[PDB]
């Protein structure tokens, strides 16, 4: 159907350095770097991603086809790749980590506004992989990184098992649509919900299924109203059709982050505060001085 023009963008390993190592997993190494390009006077804090086998290569190829093919705020891009002897995938530069970790370490500070708005964003990110016909396969808070804590965007495309994520016809039929995506969002949602808690903690994967076709479902946060706990429920219905759409998760939730106390009650709600550019010194190691965020070097 409609031809694909993105643009792959060859980058020369001379023109970045390696930092640190951010994340060391069967993905392979990921790097806190900097793209200082051509004479362009920027520094672009990056990440860079390498795992060599000819079977390995084809693996990353594929990532970066679908990461190059997608243009939104709420969703994660390719910079560009570099061909050195293994292939390195060159990213924007994530420094908060990956949402699941975040409010696991930061719960005592994480109110129902930063809840409510992460909901938005990550729909909005959801409705345009939607609108470009692309189906994730693998959406969870762990797949949501954190460019600043009011600011996520949606990664891993590596795929478009993790059992306990997954709506019933990904399970027994392996049928993938974007509804399918609706309810691991409505899973991702109840991670949040319940600041990194593990689904179905303990249950084997095998039992996800039976467990799942009785009824089962995961249970009421603390912190949700019914109104929330409703929306996460309509999720994990059977018929997929029945289930929200992307655009009626953002209209609904955006509606709640207007009012966030009358939907999330957290003890302390107010009196918390997370890092934001307001704060002295939020951007902080050497040379941070013509520094700037790859949204807004260059530009598709
Ligand atoms: C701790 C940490 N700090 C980061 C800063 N920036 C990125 N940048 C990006 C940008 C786009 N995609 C990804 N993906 C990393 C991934 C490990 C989640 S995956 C499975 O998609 O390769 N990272 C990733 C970062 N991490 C990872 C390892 C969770």
């Amino acid at each position: 159907e409609a031809p694909n023009q993105a643009l792959l963008r060859i980058l020369k390993e001379t023109e970045f350095k390696k930092i640190k190592v951010l994340g060391s997993g069967a993905f392979g190494t990921v790097y806190k770097g900097l793209w200082i390009p051509e004479g362009e006077k920027v520094k672009i804090p990056v990440a860079i991603k390498e795992l060599t086998s000819p079977k390995a290569n084809k693996e990353i190829l594929d990532e970066a086809y679908v990461m190059a093919s997608v243009d939104n705020p709420h969703v994660c891009r390719l910079l560009g790749i570099c061909l050195t002897s293994t292939v390195q995938l060159i990213m924007q530069l994530m420094p908060f980590g990956c949402l699941l970790d975040y409010v696991r370490e930061h719960k005592d500070n994480i109110g129902s506004q930063y809840l409510l708005n992460w909901c938005v964003q990550i729909a909005k990110g959801m409705n345009y992989l939607e609108d470009r016909r692309l189906v994730h396969r693998d959406l969870a808070a762990r797949n949501v990184l954190v460019k600043t804590p009011q600011h996520v965007k949606i990664t891993d495309f590596g795929r478009a098992v993790p059992i306990k994520w997954m709506a019933l016809e990904s399970i027994l039929h392996r049928i993938y649509t974007h509804q399918s995506d609706v309810w691991s969002y409505g899973v991702t949602v109840w991670e949040l919900m319940t600041f990194g808690s593990k689904p179905y903690d303990g249950i084997p994967a095998s039992e996800i299924s039976s467990i799942l076709e009785k009824g089962e479902r995961l249970p009421q946060p603390p912190i949700c109203t019914i109104d929330v706990y409703m929306i996460m429920v309509k999720c994990w219905m059977i018929d997929a059709d029945s289930r929200p759409k992307f655009r009626e998760l953002i209209i609904e939730f955006s509606k709640m982050a207007r009012d966030p106390q009358r939907y999330l009650v957290i003890q302390g709600d107010e009196r918390m505060h997370l890092p934001s550019p307001t704060d002295s010194n939020f951007y902080r190691e050497e040379d941070m001085d013509d520094v700037v965020d790859a949204d807004e070097y260059l530009i598709p």
